[PDB]
């Protein structure tokens, strides 16, 4: 299926390629600014995972109380003939009554931007109805494949999420 | 299925993204160093298209003839969470007999190497001929739809192949 095939390519193309090397990148930072306690960046990657498929490029706009912090030091990796192919990673800061809560490295889930758009191109044949069960079926698969991954054992995260976003994420970020 | 997916995510989350501005970062590389004739790199992103679905991540693996030359400079842009995410490419110098033929940016669709993997993993329920057969449609769909796409007309080139590849690359630049 459609979603089947976003979901693995999504953890072959793109999460087995980060996350052996997220949790170094993490701590560099961390041992930089010497961050302890809620200003501790977290030790995972945090992938929202909207339902509705709606992406927006720029976090706080779907919460204020999610805010841009720094750029986690970037990856860099020659794939597929691109010399140094750069992964960029942005850190938030999740405020609760005006103060910082938590921090984390965070992002959506860009295949499910996909599929809203497919939903919305004639040529792609597939439905609002394909779209909302594909977004099911895609957090499913990702969800099945991370569970055995050797690469993604203790360091991502997936939201999954329907219609306060920073208070789900902070709702994870307390458990450890 | 898992192809049509695919071609329509590279599309999506990746060509209509960089295409529309690709132009305008060749012609100050063009520019800035005076290239003109052999030396000028192409206007036209050049996609290779292995059948077999090999991505080796070293272009100068494949062919000699094909020898890195530079890094078109990176395009960066709000994306999914991700404060200026970038876009790296890489410039390749096409050689004929030693000598330098042509010149473009150059890489891999790496959807096809998402095929070669998911054919390996056994939960991802994907056999060898699937994969085969995946590709193919991987090509034809993303042929599609780039006939059609407003952002990807006269700045990109696909290049599908089964197993000399400069040669190939050189007969395309050659046309124009
Ligand atoms: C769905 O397949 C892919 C997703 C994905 C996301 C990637 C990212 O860099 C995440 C941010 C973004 O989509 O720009 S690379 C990648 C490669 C894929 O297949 C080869
Ligand atoms: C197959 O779906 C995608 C492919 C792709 C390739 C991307 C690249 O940056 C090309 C180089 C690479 O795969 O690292 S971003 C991307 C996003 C996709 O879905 C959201």
């Amino acid at each position: 299926s459609v979603a089947h095939g976003l979901a693995w390519s999504y953890y072959i193309g793109y999460l087995r390629l980060i996350l052996p090397e997220l949790q170094a990148r993490i701590r560099t930072y961390n041992q930089h600014y010497n961050n302890l306690l809620r200003g501790a960046v977290s030790q995972r990657l945090y992938i929202l995972l909207p339902l509705d498929c709606g992406v927006p490029d720029n976090l706080s706009m779907a919460d204020p109380n999610i805010r841009f912090l720094d750029k986690l030091p970037q990856q860099t990796a020659d794939r597929a003939g691109i010399k140094d192919r750069v992964y960029s990673n942005s850190i938030y800061e999740l405020l609760e009554n005006g103060q910082r809560a938590g921090t984390c490295v965070l992002e959506y889930a860009t295949p499910l931007q996909t599929l809203f758009a497919m939903s919305q191109y004639s040529q792609a044949g597939f439905s609002r109805e394909d779209r909302l069960e594909q977004a099911k079926l895609f957090c499913q698969t990702l969800e099945d494949i991370l569970a055995d991954a050797p690469e993604s054992q203790n360091n991502c995260r997936l939201i999954a999420y329907q219609e306060s976003l920073s208070q789900e994420v902070l709702r994870h970020l307390r458990q450890e």
